């Protein structure tokens, strides 16, 4: 992996920002690998999370947020167009009222903001992936 995992990237996000994550699952899908991305409000891992995104490859994606240290109501979708054993491109676009999640060009979900995205100070990419690159663009 070009980058250690868990990767904790200090960030500053605004409407118009795009988080671009490239990597490869380190296991085949029959072994149930996962990929997790957290939009943290601080470098500390117990800080609140504006947006938690956990993919179970070949299966489904689970999304939540953690406010005042409390996990809120979980959201999911079954649309996980990641392909087994290959590099993916995952972009997260900060729109005015949601995070738009794109997987290899495909929009899968819009996670609606419950706190302003400008409170996000760190993005952590974690679990069963080899990380090729992460970019934050505007």
């Amino acid at each position: 992996s070009s980058l250690p995992v868990p990767y904790k990237l200090p960030v500053s996000l605004s409407v118009g920002s795009c988080v671009i994550i490239k990597g490869t699952p380190i296991h085949s899908f029959i072994n149930d690998p996962q990929l997790q991305v957290d939009f943290y409000t601080d470098m500390d891992e117990d800080s609140d999370i504006a947006f938690h995104f956990r993919v179970h490859f070949g299966n489904h994606v689970v999304m939540n947020r953690r406010e005042f240290g409390i996990w809120m109501l979980e959201e999911t979708t079954d649309y996980v167009p990641f392909e087994d054993g290959k590099q993916f491109e995952l972009c997260i676009y900060v729109h005015y009222n949601e995070y738009e999640i794109k997987v290899n060009g495909i929009r899968i979900y819009g996670f609606v903001h419950r706190i302003p995205p400008s409170f996000v100070k760190m993005v952590q990419v974690s679990r069963d992936i080899s990380l090729t690159s992460v970019c934050v663009c505007n």
